Formats: structure tokens, sequence, C-alpha cells
């Protein structure tokens, strides 16, 4: 039993809700919140911009030190950093950004990072400003993640379509 509330159950391990991931994290304080990161950990917009703003830019400060030490992530890769006031940890995961021409096949690799964590709050990778088809992202999520994932979808219209079209 966990404290996630109001989710629709899609499969044995995948759950979905129309929610603002910032507000969900603040309420639940999950062990792991997933960020829709880029390889530079520049949290300027999209989910990343919103999560960072909610930390009063502390996420960005920590991220800049991470990059200065380690260099950029790989597309499809991840790193674990602090969750600040939102979660114990933040798993920064880089899905391909179609608006950069990045291989959508890397979306499965991106979701594989979730399997290193027993329970996560997460957005649909490569959705929103990363330009991928959110229906496809949900399919890859369900077919790749085996741990318990609670998916937050900001846009109410898109959520209804993901549910209604889910196979
Ligand atoms: C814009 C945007 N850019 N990216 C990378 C994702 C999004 C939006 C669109 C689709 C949805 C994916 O779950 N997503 C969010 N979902 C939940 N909380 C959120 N807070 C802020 C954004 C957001």
């Amino acid at each position: 039993v966990n404290s996630f509330s109001g989710y629709l159950k899609l499969t044995d391990n995948v759950y979905i809700k129309n929610a603002d991931i910032v507000e969900e994290a603040k309420k639940v304080k999950p062990t792991v919140v997933v960020n829709a990161a880029n390889v530079y950990l520049k949290h300027g917009g999209g989910v990343a911009g919103a999560l960072n703003k909610a930390t009063n830019n502390a996420m960005q400060v920590e991220s800049d030190d991470y990059i200065a030490t380690n260099g950029p992530l790989k597309v499809g890769g991840s790193c674990v950093l602090s969750g600040h006031n939102l979660a114990k940890h933040c798993l920064h995961v880089v899905g391909p950004n179609v608006n950069k021409g990045e291989d959508i096949q890397l979306l499965k690799s991106a979701y594989e990072n979730f399997n290193q964590h027993e329970v996560l709050l997460a957005p649909l990778l490569s959705a929103g400003i990363f330009g991928a088809d959110p229906i496809h992202s949900l399919r890859v999520c369900v077919d790749t993640v085996r741990t318990n994932v609670y998916l937050a979808v900001f846009d109410k219209n898109l959520y209804d379509k993901l549910v209604s079209s889910f196979l």
C-alpha cells in the first residue's frame, strides 16, 4: 500500500492520473519523482522547468554542479539527484527530443531507467515539448517498465484520450 490516490489502473504495474506533477509530488513526497530532463540538465521549460521552479532553482544549482563534474548525460540515460522539497530523490531521465531529430527508438532505453526503482511518480517521457506522440510513450512505458509507476498527465484532454485509446 502507498499514498498515491485517484489513479486509474492500466496494468499490473502502471497507473495514470490527470494531475500536475509538481502538486502531486508536493502532496505525496514520493521516494522518486522523475524529471523530463535534457542531457545538459538545463531545466528551462516543460516538466523540467516546472519542477525546478518549485525548488526555487535549487534543482538547477545542483544540476550545474553535476554537469561540471560529470559532463552531459546520454539520450536514453539518467542520473539520480536530490528531490529537494518535492521527493526524496529526483531521477532525471532523458527521453529523445523529436524536435532535435533524436531517435524515437531511444524511448525504450529511457524508460528502462525506471526499473532501477521500486516505485516512481513520472511524466510520459518525450511528451509535451519533446514532441513525441504521448499515446506511443504510454505504450512504451507499459511494455518496458516493470516496477510500479504512477503517471501524471497535466492536460485533461490528453489524459482522456490516453485512457480511451489504451489497449
Ligand atoms: C509541456 C511538457 N513538456 N514536457 C516534457 C511534458 C509536458 C507536459 C505535456 C504532457 C505531460 C506528460 O506527462 N506533461 C506534464 N505532465 C505532468 N506534469 C507536468 N507539469 C508540467 C508539464 C507536465
